[PDB]
């Protein structure tokens, strides 16, 4: 009745997204902490409550006790990782990059079949507050017949990226990849993807902007969007259909309250503001026209590890699913194959 | 003097866009009108002021008198008449489509080059006011290094385009031809283009929408944008700098106007709504953020005649340039020379 997991890295990745979640679950049950150089102010108050650290890797892959593994560590380490722990016998999470290429994350993959263990990516950006709203939208089904969606994530912070690196260092690389598995998540499998990928600042530096589509069919397509000067932003959300619109700014506030300290325990924590509420605008079947608000459900990333508990206690359907994985991946590494703008079929 | 013009062509295009302009005008004199079929209800109010009418070509284009002449006529003519204007010693404004070809329009402006006399296609989305709010802006400098601009035309109008046609009958060529123009006109000509050309409920029937980039380095990309299912509208335009943004909703009303009829000379037409100033968002140098709202530079396509009358009385530089017409219809064209969506590569 209770999962026993353990953490591959004790950086603040595990220490912002995971914890704060995972702790205020009593459906969770965190025993060990594998950091090669770990911290105690830190693990201070996560010893007191229990858990249990070490730098001894054996010590929590032997751990007969143990099923679930998350791993927060540098992004070049979490394919051996992911290999090593579903050796041990125990399910993985993995924070981006899932792995360094689209045959090893089919590897990983072939192994959780194998040894019969659950293996997937950590995206908890599908937990977002007006992503879910969004989502909620478009499986009532008011607007119709769905032609096009549009998603942002914008900064204004010119003259941030000016350095040269691999594409893994990029925006594309970084958030693209968030804003793909949700939508992934919804729409399916794509037919064709076009990119438009670049450094709208340093024209040799890795990319910091980015235009994305991916099309189904010739009815719908969404669109996925970086860019680091906007000052004015788009709307978090844009979706259109036959009957209606929704439009919605603002985006979801958990990280921007963890990072001052307001925990995911606290009250009001991943609520929307009302002024940030969607927004649909739809014509009935009487014709009529509907305008009201929709209220943002509540962003929670512990969800991610809640999704976890169903699949691994009441063996609930994976939330990640090896197809949005794997499609995910291959849009990915497929938008560097070509110089930008290029356009992509998908494998069929 | 004032310039003495007349008119290929009384149908319903004349008698709306550009009739009720010139007519305001003393720097213009309406002389003659040519038709065919002649609307003797329409013309009483036009005879008793002075214009003449005639179905007889000829006429028209053996007055020496006459220096300047407009094709208002259907889109398969325009390619002889314009032909025929300037071999009778006349300057021509064309409506749109200026020519059936690109190979075609090259040779105009060179046959215009040849008799010595103007040759271009009538661009009056030049002179509307979100646009003009958004060229004024765009010159001052306000946003530093633009990286964007997105500009829109959507409707929501889902059903509507139902069948199929040659691409001149479809958005891209009715609609994408005046948002790429006036772009041109003010960034010039792009190093490549990107196409997302389709019907989003009949794939087949002549294209209801479209997403077309007009790169520009690796900094700027301009993207021309339609719908016809859209119920809550983009901005009309959008722009980001390296200093700021610039969102402007609400477009010109000067056609809903006249389709009301409203005359040009109607108090407060082409003015605005406070409503919908644009609004521009940036950062001074000394880190200042200001906020402040743009009033809109009144709406009036007459203004494309006040050009035309700087150039034939005054010598100075034809508002449409053999660049700017050639290279609209160049990329125009070459979206339909592939499957969309595809990538196009500019010469020069």
């Amino acid at each position: 009745m209770t999962v026993k997991m353990g953490f591959i890295g004790f950086g603040k990745s595990a220490n912002r997204y995971h914890l704060p979640y995972v702790m205020i679950r009593e459906t969770l049950e965190v025993k060990t902490i594998f950091d090669l150089h770990v911290n105690e102010k830190a693990a201070a108050p996560f010893k007191e409550k229990g858990v249990n650290f070490t730098a001894d890797l054996n010590e929590l892959l032997t751990d007969p006790e143990i099923e679930l593994i998350t791993i927060c560590t540098p992004a070049h380490t979490h394919y051996d990782l992911a290999k090593q722990a579903i050796l041990a016998g125990k399910s993985v999470i993995v924070e981006k990059p899932f792995c360094d290429t689209l045959e090893h994350a089919e590897e990983l993959f072939a192994l959780g079949q194998e040894k019969g263990v659950v293996v997937m990516p950590y995206q908890n950006r599908r937990f977002d507050g007006d992503y879910l709203a969004m989502k909620q939208v478009v499986e009532q089904g008011f607007l119709g017949e769905i032609n096009e969606v549009e998603t942002h994530i914008d900064y204004y912070r010119p003259g941030s990226i000016t350095e040269q690196g691999p594409k893994e260092n990029g925006s594309f690389y970084g958030l693209g990849i968030h804003l793909m598995d949700r939508m992934i998540a919804l729409f399916g499998r794509p037919d064709q993807v076009t990119y438009d990928i670049r450094n709208n600042e340093v024209s040799e530096a890795v990319d910091n902007y980015f235009d994305v589509d991916l099309h189904y069919g010739s009815k719908l397509k969404v669109k996925v969007k970086t860019n680091h000067s906007v000052a004015s932003p788009y709307p978090r959300f844009i979706v259109h259909g036959s009957n209606g619109s929704f439009i919605k700014y603002g985006e979801d506030q958990q990280e921007n309250d963890l990072k001052a300290g307001i925990m995911p325990d606290a009250p009001g924590f991943g609520e929307d503001s009302p002024m940030y509420y969607g927004e649909v605008t739809y014509r009935n079947g009487n014709g009529d026209w509907i305008k009201k608000q929709i209220k943002t459900p509540v962003g929670d990333y512990g969800r991610y590890y809640d999704a976890v508990y169903e699949t691994l206690k009441n063996g609930a359907p994976q939330l990640v699913t090896k197809e949005q994985a794997l499609t995910n991946i291959e849009i990915l590494e497929a938008g560097f194959l070509n110089p930008s703008p290029s356009v992509y079929h998908l494998k069929e």
